[PDB]
């Protein structure tokens, strides 16, 4: 697939783009320019290009506008010291969304075609990719939508990829600071047979109640609970959840384990690695709620966190739910929790080994 | 709200126009102008509009793009022997977008502000309207999307409300025909607590697959079993199920509850209605595969339909599942089945007497 490239004439200014990066907060500014490929049955994908960042042209009735046909993903570039250019785990990013494709009925994307994409973008945004050394970096979007008309039922023939990069320097308003969970109880994030192992769309709008209703009960975050007992721990908001269990070398971490419902997210994977490096035990398995306020008042779970792209982890100290309220530890960011973000985040910025061979150039 | 009129300078030209009403099919052609209206915290709804069909634009970070925050309704125009053109309860239709609008976390839209874009829209393409004296219509296509851009997840705080219409011509062509299904045991249409009873585009693009494995099981139609027990009877696709017990002026009619997942559809409030003014008794309650299959070999259950506002209502004839394969009757449409159907697209029509004031004028 060659790329063809349409430069911006009225790109930011450096003036602008300067005072962006120093702060970008997240997803709200974005690029000079932006990845774009087309798809039909007969083409295939084609027409793949690099275009100044602007509005998108859609017919009324386009399927994504009506039966919401559409899935995206969500990774970062950062610069080295060296004036590379880097992403963390491009790869696994690039197998998801055609995962997340496959449950949508959407035509996967080739992973080649999904790096070449972040490639071409780099190639004439890279000044918008901050400092080296920092937690400001380039989070990158990319999305697919069915854009084919017609108010008929049924997967598109047409879709639309997309690549927008947006400037970012901290997800949540706390950073440093941990965050308190409401318990959903009349919420569920997703159920067996349903789209929750795949990073669409739907499943955002459908939380927003359930994320209103947390603040309504004094909480910062909701934290989601299966959807068939209602008493296993899934996960907080778009971010899986980790608890850990002791402390120093001998501690040991526990997560959700991935139910096929649960999102498959690309740190919770990385960070069961990096435990494990450090020697600590890690298991995947079903928590509930009576496990975790118990064991966390009776001082064995130490610590809790929640762990995605934009903001790498978050701890989290305190717990609310319809039986019971609970904080952890003492209310402050773990040892553990801070320990494996430093860990993770030297990694991406270049600071410490890359064993695992996480780190890709993009340039 | 003050509608402003913009109107299409290029529109479909008679030989055009006409071409399509002869054989417009269904979703596939659009009329001269649509309704738009915006809205933003400050101003509420406003700048309502009529203008003419066509591309609209969207910043390649609005929301709807990618946390699919959107909600649509379904409804019809007919023209009428007097002339006049009317809608089949089309307040229904407006509570029920508030209804969806509040589930998605989306600013609900004054009833009046709907029925007058309805008025609107009519008022300049009322020469796109089938003639009257067949089963021909217009179909209406209310839909609002979150248009606000930015990559955090949260409510949008601007969106837009648009109007489309799209000729349909005879449902049933070579006159009416039963349909097969096939019992989805892998996948589900929504959850306790979800968006099932919302008219949300996410539910759509979510049961792709099902649709996908019906028809690859040798079914027309995927019907859908609660998410719980996985026993109990709720929809088949995007129509409610009706089930026929008994025959002539004794039968009964028993059709799954609203136990709040399902989606209140309001073709399915009518038919309840209208069974009753026929004098056959009613039901709504649950009722699994088992008792589907036993009491259809029995012969006590009689006939099956579905019904939605695109199709009214349709005969179901063949039922397989993973467990059994059976037939309905003859495996032809049946008595009451029928007998409904002619009934509700009478008084759509204006050829029976609308006792319950269901018909709206909107010329
Ligand atoms: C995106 C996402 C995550 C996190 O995945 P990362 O690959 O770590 O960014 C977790 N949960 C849900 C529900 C998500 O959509
Ligand atoms: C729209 C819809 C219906 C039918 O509603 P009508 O108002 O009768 O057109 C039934 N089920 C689902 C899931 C729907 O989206």
């Amino acid at each position: 697939l060659e790329f063809t490239v349409s430069a911006n004439t009225n790109p930011a200014t450096d003036a602008v783009r300067e005072s962006i990066l120093a702060n970008p907060g997240f997803g709200k500014y974005y690029t000079d320019h932006m990845v774009s490929i087309d798809y039909t049955v007969d083409e295939g994908w084609h027409n793949a290009q690099v275009i100044p960042y602007g509005p998108i042209q859609l017919d009324p009735s386009a399927i994504v506008l009506h039966y919401g046909q559409e899935i995206f993903e969500g990774l970062k570039a950062y610069r080295w010291a060296d004036g590379s250019i880097v992403s963390f785990r491009p790869e696994a990013n690039a197998a998801r969304l055609q995962s997340s494709a496959r449950r949508l009925a959407i035509p996967e994307l080739p992973e080649e075609v999904f790096i070449e994409s972040l490639r071409q973008l780099i190639a004439v945004d890279e000044k918008w990719v901050p400092p080296a050394g920092g937690e400001e970096s380039l989070y990158l979007r990319p999305f697919v939508i069915a854009t084919e008309p017609g108010l008929g039922v049924r997967p598109s023939n047409e879709y639309r990829y997309l690549l927008i990069a947006s400037p970012a320097g901290a997800y949540f308003k706390g950073g440093i600071k941990p965050v308190s969970v409401w318990l959903s109880h009349e919420y569920v994030r997703a159920s067996p047979g349903g789209t929750g192992a795949a990073k669409f769309g739907g499943n955002y709008a459908a939380s927003l109640l359930a994320q209103a209703q947390a603040a309504e009960m004094g909480c910062d975050q909701v934290v989601w609970l299966d959807a068939i007992e209602r008493r296993y721990v899934e996960e907080m908001g778009g971010m899986n959840l980790f608890f850990v269990f002791g402390s120093g070398g001998s501690a040991r971490l526990v997560t959700p384990e991935l139910s096929g419902s649960l999102l498959p997210g690309i740190t919770r994977d990385s960070l069961l690695q990096l435990a494990t490096d450090a020697g600590f035990a890690v298991e995947e398995r079903k928590i509930d709620v009576d496990e975790w306020q118990k064991k966390a008042g009776a001082g064995e779970i130490t610590e809790v966190f929640a762990c995605g792209t934009a903001a790498v982890i978050t701890p989290v100290s305190h717990v609310k739910h319809h039986d019971g309220e609970f904080t952890i530890a003492d209310g402050q960011p773990g040892e553990i929790t801070m320990a494996l973000r430093d860990t993770l985040t030297g990694i991406q910025r270049g600071t410490f080994a890359d064993t695992h061979g996480w780190m890709a150039r993009l340039n």
